[PDB]
């Protein structure tokens, strides 16, 4: 009646603490300056990017709060993981939650492709831990080839989200899936880098060492670059893009 | 021959639906399919459609058991280890939420808008079930009758409404089915609750399988603060003799409210065979 009413307000602010557990850890204020350099093409209107920002951040935390229970990991970015304080149970239904408060989110866009786009990328990205998990179930090193298929699954499977929705609505329409796998495998192959130099993690110098002390980071500052490389190449045939180009070689630092 | 992308890719789908799969094969998925068939006397909806809505309801029922089972740290459901203790959690995990967004694909294929709306409510809904029912757990209590039957409404027992929600959608009949499938939705539950027990010399957090069910609820509140041979206990304390009055009498409201909607044959007979507990 009266106090059930109470009672389940309460249990949905309680839903969100896993998600925002995560939210307040440390880094990754610098995904806004990504999708605000990609407007500089889509010129895209501020009320529909702020909902594509909200979704993608979204999913993204909740996409982690899984992919820590499913990697076994044990902290992240140093702090420790979700589960481990609020537990699997409590975690699992903060994602889950927060996934589909996003779909809500999107049908706000009023767009019928945008859940069809929402769908295809949630489902590629569940194929994607899907394999992660496979491998590490049956003690395997994925092999090169495969680590990069997994990471655009995942990776460009949610960059590739917040681009398409936003290409959707855009009068701007020529390719982007082509810079955004160069952008993905760049960005992942960068933050696996720096974290060593895993967690339950494949990570690629890992990798190329186990598929021969042996200076993978050698090999992967060569295989860094030479994307970088790629960036740029097919940052020009769209027309350019200084923001991006910026943010770009900022982050080669590392 | 990059074949090998199609064969790691074929190998996903057959992996990412194989803790899914164990969970179907487990007893009678063919009475919910009865269910919703005797709906139609009412709704009239296409075949087709129909299909859709049942393959549906029936992946979010099945996913949602998965997760249920680690929710509550089940050890067995219908008499096997539960799907987890096989398969493993994050495998687990995995396929129940791609199975949950499958069925957003396949609601997609409806074609109609509202669709989509509803789905997300409905499983924005099951959520807040699982929601309390942690909350209680969390909180060191067991919650009241009253109190459960809306759990049940929200959470699995809710996912009639989806599919009658869905149906109603594509048809000219209109009149007010959510009355009568709360009172179904309880029905259901209570008797699944009622025939797990009656099913050792077990404790009660064995034979429920760290489920909150019916009769030990109405036990717990007999004899502001926080609530051997089982069977015989809650026979003692009698909760097995109030769960039958208490699943007859809606049995009856179950009746009245079918007539007030012109009644249906179809349906009146799945609930008296029902009845047999
Ligand atoms: O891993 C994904 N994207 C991606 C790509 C490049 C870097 C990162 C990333 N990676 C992180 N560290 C590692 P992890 O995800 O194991 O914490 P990763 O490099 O192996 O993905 C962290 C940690 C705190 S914020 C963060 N962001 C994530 C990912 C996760 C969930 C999705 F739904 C989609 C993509």
């Amino acid at each position: 009646f009266q106090s059930m009413e109470k009672t389940q307000e309460t249990v949905q602010r309680i839903l969100l603490e896993p998600y925002k557990y995560l939210l307040q850890l440390p880094g990754k204020q610098v995904r806004t300056k990504l999708s605000q350099a990609f407007n500089h093409w889509l010129k895209v209107p501020e009320d529909k990017l702020q909902i594509i920002i909200e979704v993608t951040e979204m999913l993204h935390n909740a996409s982690l709060l899984i992919d820590d229970i499913e990697d076994n990991s044990k902290l992240r970015r140093g702090f420790p993981v979700a589960h481990s304080i609020y537990g699997i149970p409590s975690v699992i239904n903060s994602a889950n939650y927060v996934y589909f408060l996003g779909l809500e989110k999107v049908l706000t866009l009023d767009h019928p492709d945008a859940v069809k786009l929402f769908t295809r990328q949630l489902l590629e990205l569940h194929q994607g831990q899907g394999l992660d998990i496979y491998w590490r179930d049956n003690y395997t090193c994925p092999t090169e080839e495969e680590y990069k298929a997994m990471v655009l699954q995942k990776t460009g499977g949610l960059f590739g989200l917040a681009v398409g929705l936003m290409q959707l609505f855009s009068d701007y329409k020529e390719d982007l899936k082509p810079l955004l796998n160069t952008l993905g495998l760049f960005f992942q192959i960068r933050d696996d880098y720096a974290n060593l130099h895993t967690e339950g993690k494949f990570s690629f110098p890992t990798i190329h060492a186990i598929w021969s002390d042996v200076g993978s980071f050698e090999y992967t500052r060569n295989t860094l670059k030479e994307l970088e490389a790629k960036a740029y190449k097919q940052i020009d045939a769209r027309g350019g893009n200084p923001e991006l180009v910026a943010l770009v070689k900022h982050l080669s630092k590392m």
